[PDB]
């Protein structure tokens, strides 16, 4: 009689049809009556990543029980929620387990977040009398639960999954008229699969189905301050998902057959040149949106490499630029630290844990030369199969990321000095995993004019805070060709004659007088230097 | 099973002490002496083996001709030797000396457990004594509620509960509706799943 006042009781609130219909997942379900059903040690414990739907696994069973699919040493035992927040203590606490015992195990305990529950059950658990079931997230349960290693033998762990959009869409169909009436206005079901489709590639930092509701009621929130246009549609869907995250700056919605169509070429405002080595990079993503790559492999992993100062890194950090609208979104780990042989466990992991989370972003890998040969040991399996192990156990799949990379090896073999320099260190089982190695050129003087028109434009857009527009003459902008020279360190001290030219004698001018805001600075060829 | 902490002796030392003095031969329980913290036993010490106790009155009661038992579930499930030495752990030797042969009950039998089924039902039939309500359990019911009665973990009370699921239920709601009234006879039949009325 005492659970009364300390508990809710969920069987009670599904005898009138309160709960939300639980749609899929027979085999946790199935789990859940079998763990639960054994003699002594029965109280599972339910685990995963955060929204993948663990409440809803309980509400299911409640829902399963008051129908009566379950077995027949499980019908009619309600389930009483307990708390721990509304629970002299050590008496009540007392009480609460006198009144559990006392039935005949005809109740079913549920503490959610059982991870408060640290801060007398011991012996009561293992015994075999009070049916617990819980649920907590991956990485609270680690740090409060498995630092007390007596009372996590007690349990069984229970993983539960986590994505889907399928079953998303009809949560989201099922839901749509209970936000129609608390803001009056009508949600149309064009807009519902683009809020569930849409928040998947851009938000990745929570889990599913809650994630896929708050667009849904900002959208709504935000419409009713437009009506203090009738209907809520596909584009304030993506106002939403611009405004937070400012994801709607890079790209903007860009993805479709028209940008794919162009690739080859849009690619090409950001690298010069470099053309034989775009028309490969431009196919691995176009087959993959096509639906005809291998279905157990990355979906490219090639290696590109020549003389410095090129553009291969440049070109590793503009293909990463508009399929994520942002620049900074990419696993960069650098293995030019990696000399001795026990430095494989900082990414066994760093190079991990950035994967699970959003299994899509491109990876580089660079100066791969400098790695001890143990490193590409652990690459081998990464290639050709797409997934590695960790402490925890768990398989994480490359199956779907772009690797990449990087090299400087020989850096001016003639045809075959640079690619038989390559079949020393490697050995022929890493080779032949990869894809098309491809060779970086050098950089032509006819085609390292337009790399000044784009510094240039690049130190305009730096001034955008001060509205100071320059003028450069052509005369000019042909001088600054001529000392881009002698081609051993690349188009690199090109970007420091500009510092020296322009950036020094306008720094001086800058702060002395003589130059404000929205003023014109133009620059006009002096008999050796650039004048103002 | 209440005296978790060391200070109440003083409710028996009393409680126990003037329920005795009066009739000295009742025979006296001990239920779940696990949980009581190791003081409670130092009283209990001089209770054996010499048969007297004194409180602040000053009178020396003398427990010379009682029956003492005491019960425990220490263990439970141990083979032969598991749920031996597990009393050696809480029990000090000069206290498991002091007892008499230390009975160990076993499980039960399936072959065992048809009997009791028939001394449920002839306990429920003489509670509905007022209503003089004799009722009727055929041989294949009554070997029906046996294979439910499973699970050698919690005994015999699973079947306690097995009886009112099944009986009790459907005969309350057939008793104070109408159609069954005091000397009628009330048949149970298998059903296919249930028992049937």
């Amino acid at each position: 009689q005492a659970l009364q006042k300390y508990s809710t009781d969920l069987t009670a609130r599904a005898r009138e049809g309160k709960l939300d219909p639980v749609i899929g997942r027979d085999n946790e379900i199935r789990r859940v009556v079998q763990v639960l059903s054994r003699r002594t040690k029965n109280n599972p414990v339910l685990i995963g990543e955060p929204g993948v739907g663990k409440t809803a696994i309980v509400e299911g069973l409640a829902q399963r029980i008051v129908a009566g699919d379950v077995p027949e040493s499980l019908r009619d035992k309600t389930i009483v929620a307990l708390d721990l927040g509304s629970m002299e203590f050590e008496e009540r606490l007392k009480a609460v387990l006198d009144d559990i015992k006392n039935s005949a195990g005809q109740i079913i305990t549920f503490i959610d977040e059982l991870h408060t529950i640290v801060g007398m059950i011991k012996p009561m658990l293992a015994r075999g009398e009070l049916r617990l079931v819980g649920a907590t997230t991956l990485d609270e349960y680690r740090k409060h639960i498995e630092k007390d290693a007596a009372l996590e033998r007690r349990f069984q762990q229970v993983y539960v999954g986590e994505p889907s959009v399928e079953d998303t869409i009809g949560i989201l169909r099922g839901l749509k008229d209970r936000y129609e009436v608390h803001h009056g206005v009508r949600i149309t079901d064009s807009a519902l699969v683009a809020a569930a489709t849409l928040s998947d590639r851009y938000i990745t930092a929570r889990f599913l189905p809650d994630k896929a509701i708050d667009l849904v009621d900002e959208a709504a929130s935000r419409l009713r301050m437009e009506i203090d246009k009738e209907e809520v549609g596909p584009d304030d869907i993506a106002d939403v998902v611009s405004a937070w995250t400012g994801i709607p700056a890079g790209r903007l919605l860009e993805g479709e057959t028209a940008k794919l169509l162009r690739m080859e070429d849009e690619l090409g405002k950001r690298v010069i040149g470099q053309k034989a080595a775009v028309t490969a990079v431009s196919d691995a993503v176009r087959r993959s949106r096509a639906g005809v790559s291998d279905p157990n492999r990355p979906t490219g992993a090639f290696m590109f490499l020549g003389p410095t100062g090129v553009g291969k890194t440049e070109l590793a950090k503009a293909l990463a630029d508009f399929l994520f609208d942002d620049e900074r979104a990419m696993v960069r780990i650098d293995m030019s630290e990696y000399g001795e042989k026990h430095t494989v466990a900082r990414l066994i992991g760093q190079l991990t844990e950035a994967v699970r989370r959003r299994p899509y972003t491109v990876v580089l890998f660079d100066e791969i030369e400098k790695a001890h040969p143990d490193v590409f040991d652990v690459l081998l399996q990464v290639l050709d199969e797409g997934r590695l192990t960790d402490g925890h156990g768990r398989t994480v799949d490359f199956r779907n990321t772009i690797l990449i990379l990087t090299s400087n090896l020989g850096s001016g073999g003639s045809a075959e000095q640079v690619l038989a320099a390559v079949r020393a260190t490697f050995k022929p089982e890493f080779i032949n995993r990869l894809d098309d190695v491809l060779i970086f050129e050098g950089l032509n003087p006819e085609e390292l004019v337009r790399i000044v028109d784009i510094q240039l434009a690049q130190l305009g857009k730096r001034l955008a805070q001060r509205r100071l527009q320059l003028q450069v003459s052509l005369p000019a902008k042909r001088w600054l060709a001529q000392r881009g020279f002698d081609p051993v360190y690349g188009a690199r001290p090109l970007r420091r004659l500009v510092q020296q030219a322009i950036g020094d004698q306008l720094a001086k001018m800058l702060l002395a007088g003589q130059v404000h805001d929205g003023d014109t600075v133009p620059v006009n060829v002096s008999p050796d230097a650039d004048s103002l």
